[PDB]
């Protein structure tokens, strides 16, 4: 009696050198994750109960009046915007995509129409019967173009914070959304998907922010939307309608909850210590390498990320198709192909991880 | 410690109406538990993982191919889409808008139902379908269904559940696949809490959606099964309105191993220590209690028992009965612990 | 002005495809219908996205097999033959970008659709004059580009920004490298790190005697960038002197 493992099915495990891929399987899991999630697997609960103490758990743990578990940032765009458009009203619930007579146009600037995995948060929007507005272009977007496209007819603003994914070139920052969200008395909606600050986003004053469990926190696939509690509690109404084949299970969420407790327990500015000597000594062994030149490089939008940066110069856009190819296949951050360069992400890189990627470019230089 | 029910003051409840959504599901096995941390541990390429979570859930049930999703409601909405958008990547961002694709989706009146609230109708209209109900709540002509069928028809729709909808006088599904054949029309089935993998593939139905925690022990999972082209049209919608329908690496394995456990155990042995268990806790239940099997004909034998329904779900230990016009309650075995079964009847002597 | 607007002035409708971080060759060939009259390109890295986007010889494949024209617009492009050589129909330079000419430009390459340019000057290009003036000092402008190598003007750029670096690095508070354009092109500048406030600094250099721009597009890193391509050689000294006046 052998129970179901990846290799039963013909799956081979890989190594992510590119953080915590949807496509790869989000993240994988401490031992106290996985022992909440088989607890939590033992009984039958109240769930209405469950996620309000949730919801009071992930409040508190980023300074909000309340908190709403989803599947992920993608669920939770669609569900923050069916709280904005259809609100707690159970028929209006039952009838999105349909928004009825309710206002539901959604203004976002040009260079944050990013797709989750293919989908676009258009589309997002358009399953939480909203019509997404886009304003400006994606190299500049000014102040006065945002303000003067919030009518009556306007449901809420989204704003997304990935610099990776989503571009903010002489656009309108978050503070100043806030502004026009207040003056004309519309929420504002945060994507703030893979973003490791549990508390500087809610800080702002947007009404409701997503978070997804896998890219950052090390939860399963899970995640949640924070924020105001009136805003909070259409998002849970959203459960009888749009969201509920977005089902998250009670492993799932204890998961979730046991992650956000394991992830406040330790610094930010011990993750980032750690991490730094992890890629310095890294960097060392992969420069002495023939042929390939490898450097410590902070992240390019600012974090504090660090990762090592490979220069080939013998084909950049080969190299990366041979990792992937290798008996242990290895995926690297190609996102600086077109400069001839890869990168080392450390985010899901285990240890042993961290020799795969030295044994198996050693064997192919 | 690490983090508990206990934690949350969220106090576990005990469930005599079999695995319903609002208690959280179905509890698990060990070796499903096993199956979803073992999973947990490793990166996989997702989409070799449902190439291969297809081709098991396939030969479970007889079918061409199945794709894995959270549940029937994503399930619903999904064959909806693939039925309506085909695997084109444009008309998969554009949904629910179906653009110029015919997305009339047609189905009896009576089996018009709602998952927890949400209209059948909604997950619907999520695929871009527009649903169209032919006939009346007790009755609809063959006839009518057949003559409902257009140019502009995407699939039809068919609803077991004898529990949720009404089938007096009503349409089978051996006409609907008649009339789908007929038409050139593809076939959906929501199967969602049946317990036979193969019966429903066998009718000749396009596409089959099961709900993993209602009988087969999974976690909150599903899959459609069915013929080969729409099953990779549903795994198409994972690029569009299916990708906030998260299925996790851990829920799959989950899903796969329950399925592995469940067809292991012969059906003839479940009923028959169904049946006596639920015989002598009849004898151990004034109150009328007696041994009843499932009204609408199935291998399921529940006790046939409203202010006393008040009261089981506020005591200590909270127990949910099954509700389903007055007359008489009912003691459902499905999610029943041997704990929870001597909970019952201590708390029924007050 | 977005390019959606100058799609409108020319009579057509903009039909956007895809995401800013991804974008499918089978989702831009699904959106070429009967109803298509043109695809449109933009090569510039630094204002357009092409993160996991199509690159111009799959649009151009697209173009060839739905029949519809490929318009490219390489406004800022130093290459005078690599992107009509992709097989586009139309490309589209601005004179004043790094050709050195007055304000001025042309679109060239396939000569059905370049006489089919030439006619709109009856319709909306009309208000859109050329000075045969402008025109003139373009065509001066291109004689005396292609005569200097690309490998030339960039040795001596690289050699003028590596004196330049060294003496802004002896700046105390500031720190400045030699950099190589993010995008790739053989452009470079001073990447100037402030520790000391990297935004204010750049609104002082604005606000001397001596007005100076600079090129601020990695303020958000805390860092500001010293571009050559309009900067004269007393323009440098201007630079180093307002910079060594603030700190």
């Amino acid at each position: 009696s052998h129970t179901m493992e990846y290799q039963h099915l013909g799956v081979v495990p890989v190594v992510s050198a590119q953080a915590n891929s949807t496509p790869l399987g989000g993240c994988t899991l401490s031992d106290g994750v996985i022992r909440a999630m088989g607890d939590a697997a033992r009984f039958h609960v109240d769930m209405e109960q469950l996620w309000q103490a949730a919801g009071s758990f992930l409040a508190e743990a980023t300074g909000s009046e309340d908190a709403c578990p989803v599947t992920g940032a993608a669920a939770g765009m669609a569900i923050a915007v069916a709280a904005c458009v259809a609100g707690t009203d159970g028929l209006r619930v039952q009838r999105l995509p349909d928004p009825g007579d309710q206002p539901n146009e959604i203004v976002l600037q040009k260079g944050h129409s990013i797709s989750y995995g293919g989908a676009p948060l258009a589309q997002m929007i358009a399953l939480g019967g909203g019509r997404a507005v886009e304003v400006g272009a994606v190299n500049e977007t000014p102040r006065s173009h945002v303000a003067s496209a919030v009518t009556r007819r306007t449901a809420a603003l989204v704003y997304v914070t990935s610099r990776t994914h989503a571009v903010h070139r002489k656009g309108v920052p978050l503070d100043e959304l806030v502004a026009i969200g207040r003056e004309h008395g519309v929420p504002v909606i945060v994507d703030a998907a893979g973003e490791g600050g549990l508390r500087r986003w809610v800080a702002s004053g947007a009404d409701l922010v997503i978070y997804s469990g896998p890219k950052m926190l090390g939860a399963p696939t899970s995640g949640f939307i924070c924020g105001r509690g009136d805003l909070v509690a259409a998002c849970r109404a959203q459960y009888s309608g749009i969201a509920r084949p977005m089902k998250v299970g009670k492993e799932n969420l204890l998961g979730l909850l046991q992650a956000v407790r394991e992830y406040t327990a330790v610094p930010e500015e011990q993750r980032a210590a750690e991490q730094l000597e992890r890629m310095t000594k890294l960097a060392a062994r992969l420069d002495k390498i023939p042929g390939l030149s490898a450097r410590t490089a902070q992240d390019d939008s600012g974090r504090t990320i660090y990762r090592v940066l490979l220069t080939v110069d013998p084909s950049a856009a080969t190299l990366a198709e041979e990792m992937r190819a290798g008996i242990p296949s290895i995926y690297l951050r190609d996102f600086k192909l077109h400069l001839g360069q890869l990168e080392v992400d450390p985010r899901a890189l285990s240890p042993d991880g961290e020799e795969s990627v030295v044994r198996r470019l050693e064997e192919l230089l």
